[PDB]
């Protein structure tokens, strides 16, 4: 009987035996990215950590129905298109680009749907009219549409708080009417935009029906945004919306925390051009990817040092109960610590056999020990170009 796969659950604060809702298959959604500029190594270790998790899901057999989506509908890209003087539209296509090239350069699977925000204003349409009748959202003093939170009595337990035109404070807009100027779309309220949160229930559920296995993103997406996913789903649709939270931490600026007001954002391509992708993702997966983590010279460089380490004991090799013990690590909440240094453990016994001349085994277990690194997108250069 093979063993199962434990993950931290934020709705719950633990560890939970994971429990696919249909046998052997996963479904899967990740907040992905407003595409008014760069993706920033923020988002790029967020990107990296689901990358290893549907990585590992689908080496242990899962079929990982993967959706990520593309925020093609925000005021930020409104306000940016603005101050360059192009049309919203010529600005998201644009950076939709440049996420397609930044992904590929990060070296990470494509999502099997790429839904955009833009595509899917029928089905935001549907749910909203849902919780207007549900009697969870209303008008609206200035014509907007509102979420009623005092009604849903669940709200926040995702994040855990109890407290903390509009009728109360805590509530928050469906559909907001558009500007003068600005791009819009009709709807039975009158012409404008869904809100951010309305955008990834309705594409989510759309896609994957409702409810399914896991949902993701970076730790500041918790609240107030799965947080209000949440209560849209459960009270339009009337049922649960997701089994599995998962939330990736936070990355740190050399102990300070990232920035716009401090000017200390680092975009995925800067980093690239300091690093090369492998160290990048040594960093970002070396420690547990539900704890911050600060990027540094200091910290990549050792990175770096790993990695030579490990393409020496491959360098000019001909091209196992470790895999066992891979899977242990990684079926408790993806415990890479413990699987990095099980890696390490492999290139000590590598080192071994070819000190003592024992070239086959030597090679069979780097043979192993790619295989495995493969899922952290590690060890994948030939030895001789990376050294
Ligand atoms: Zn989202």
């Amino acid at each position: 009987n093979a063993m199962s796969v434990k993950i931290f659950n934020s709705l719950t604060k633990q560890k939970e035996i994971f429990k696919p809702i249909e046998s052997g298959k996963v479904k899967l959604y990740v907040c992905g990215m407003t595409v008014y500029d760069y993706m920033h190594i923020g988002h790029g270790r967020s990107w990296i950590i689901f990358d290893m998790v549907v990585r590992y899901l689908r080496m242990r057999g899962y079929e990982v129905t993967f959706v990520r989506n593309i925020t093609d509908i925000d005021d930020k890209i409104i306000k940016r298109a603005g101050e360059n003087k192009e049309s919203p539209a010529a600005l998201a296509e644009r950076f939709i680009q440049i996420l397609h090239e930044d992904e590929k350069a990060l070296r990470v699977l494509s999502p099997d749907q790429e839904p955009r925000a833009t595509q899917y204003v029928p089905e935001i349409i549907k749910l909203i009219q849902k919780l207007l009748d549900n009697q969870y959202a209303y008008t609206g003093q200035n014509g907007d549409v509102f979420f009623d939170v005092r009604r849903f009595k669940d709200y926040g337990k995702l994040s855990h708080r109890h407290l903390d035109s509009k009728r109360d404070p805590l509530d928050f807009v469906l559909w907001k009417k558009a500007k003068p100027g600005e791009p819009k779309w009709d709807s039975p309220w009158g012409e404008g935009r869904p809100g951010w949160h309305i955008e990834c229930s309705a594409m989510s559920s759309s896609i994957l029906g409702q409810p399914f296995d896991i949902h993701g993103g970076g730790l500041d997406l918790k609240f107030p945004h799965h947080e209000n996913e949440i209560a849209q789903s459960e009270a339009g649709e009337e049922k649960p919306f997701v089994k599995l939270w998962m939330h990736a931490g936070l990355l740190e600026i050399n102990k300070e925390k990232m920035s716009k007001s401090l000017g200390n954002i680092i975009s995925i391509r800067e980093a690239l051009k300091e690093s090369d992708v492998e160290v990048l993702r040594y960093f970002l997966l070396s420690g547990h990817y539900r704890n911050p983590l600060s990027y540094s010279k200091e910290n990549l460089e050792n990175g770096r040092l790993a990695l030579e380490r490990f393409y020496l004991a491959l360098r000019g090799l001909p091209v196992s109960s470790y895999t066992d013990r891979f899977y242990e690590a990684m079926d408790d909440d993806f415990n890479t610590p413990i699987a990095f240094a099980l890696l390490f453990e492999m290139v000590r016994e590598i080192n071994r056999f070819r000190d003592n001349n024992q070239i086959e085994k030597a090679a069979v277990l780097a043979a192993e020990l790619k295989c495995l690194g493969n899922i952290f997108g590690l060890l994948q250069y030939s030895p001789e170009q990376f050294l």
